[PDB]
């Protein structure tokens, strides 16, 4: 579906927070993570037009950064069965990070978001869109035991 599409090396490197951020008693580790990967997930500029406006509408809607439109969402896939077009999204984004080139790193940061801020204390629960994701990162979805 989405021929040709390469990332930008890096490209979620700066959004990355330190370990400091990560015990602040402000920091959302779900949406600051869900954050990250969006940002991980930009076309690089080589990717043919089409297919970068059609990936760039898909991750927006699947990890939006305001928090409201994050949270509306999470709502929803609480009964994802009801929202065929949600999980086909969902379903159609997790294939493309399993793909991802820098993979390797961005599970390495997940571990990270783990240890530091209980992003996985939730186990099998953990909701579905952050589930779908760890799962991409972390194909044998370890990451819940």
């Amino acid at each position: 579906p989405f021929s040709g599409l390469k990332f930008k090396q890096n490209s979620f490197l700066s959004t990355v927070p330190s370990v400091t951020n990560m015990h602040s008693m402000h920091f959302d580790a779900r949406e600051t993570f869900l954050g990250v990967i969006r940002k991980a997930l930009e076309p690089d500029t080589s990717t043919p037009f089409p297919v970068r406006r059609a990936f760039d509408g898909l991750r927006a809607e699947i990890l939006p950064n305001d928090t409201i439109k994050s949270a509306a969402l999470k709502a929803q896939c609480s009964d994802i069965d009801k929202h065929p077009e949600l999980k086909a999204k969902m379903e159609t984004l997790k294939e493309v990070i399993t793909h991802h080139p820098q993979k390797e790193k961005l599970a390495e940061i997940a571990l990270q978001f783990a240890r530091e801020a209980g992003l996985t204390r939730l186990k099998g629960e953990t909701d579905y869109v952050l589930s779908n994701v760890l799962d991409g990162l972390i194909g044998d979805g370890s990451w819940r035991a």
